[PDB]
Parts: structure tokens; sequence; C-alpha cells
């Protein structure tokens, strides 16, 4: 349980202002209706975000940290999916991805 201890300040460092420039696209759930796709929930599942993970986050719905990082991925890799690889949504989640990946190897 330490462990989540650690994802907390991972999901911290994801959120916080240095990295706002290529993390804005995913504090919420993408607005399917607001930014006009008509077809992102019948390709995109299981939608996620990182305010939905700060949510499961306090209500203990992470049982390890391995849960938490299935989560991040799966945000990540519905922006991937959805997405063509040359959009610019795609690069942003590089690099939230590329932080998300060395904070989460460099755990203990
Ligand atoms: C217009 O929406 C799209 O074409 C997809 C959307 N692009 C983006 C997006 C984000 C940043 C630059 C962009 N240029 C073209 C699309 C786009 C997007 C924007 C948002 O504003 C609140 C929220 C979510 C996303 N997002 C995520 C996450 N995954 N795909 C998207």
């Amino acid at each position: 349980p330490e462990q989540l201890k650690h994802c907390n300040g991972i999901l911290k460092e994801l959120l916080s202002k240095k990295h706002a420039a290529y993390a804005w696209p995913f504090y919420k759930p993408v607005d399917a209706s607001a930014l006009g796709l008509h077809d992102y929930h019948d390709i995109i599942k299981h939608p996620m975000d990182l305010s939905t993970v700060k949510r499961k986050m306090e209500n203990r719905d992470y049982r390890d940290a391995q849960e938490f990082a299935a989560d991040v991925r799966l945000m990540f890799s519905n922006c991937y999916k959805y997405n063509p690889p040359d959009h610019d949504v795609v690069a942003m989640a590089r690099k939230l991805q590329d932080v998300f990946e060395f904070r989460y190897a460099k755990m203990p």
C-alpha cells in the first residue's frame, strides 16, 4: 500500500503546472458532444482521464500500483486509438506518457 502512496505523487505530478502545455486535454473526460465527435464512444469503450483516476484514487478503488498504471495507460491508448498518429493531441499524449513512464519506472 506504500506503492499506492507513490502513485498519488505521480498523479499529482501529471496534474501539475509544469506539464500543463501537454496535459490539459487529459484533465477531464472527453466531451464528445462539445468537441463535435459523432463516434467517439463507439470506438472508445472505456473512457479514462486524469480526474477519473484522481476520483478512483481518493475512493481507494486501486488495489495496487499496477491497477493505477493500467488506468493511466488506458487513457493514452484511447487517444492513440481514436486519433491518427500525425495528430497533435497524440504528440501531447506521448510527452505526458513519457513523463508517467519515467516516474512509474523510478518507483520502488
Ligand atoms: C476535436 O477532438 C478531437 O478531434 C479529438 C480530441 N482532440 C483534442 C485536442 C487536444 C489538443 C490539440 C488538438 N488539436 C486538435 C484536437 C486537439 C482534445 C481536446 C480537448 O479539449 C478539452 C479534450 C480532449 C481531447 N482529446 C483527447 C483526450 N483525445 N482526443 C481528443
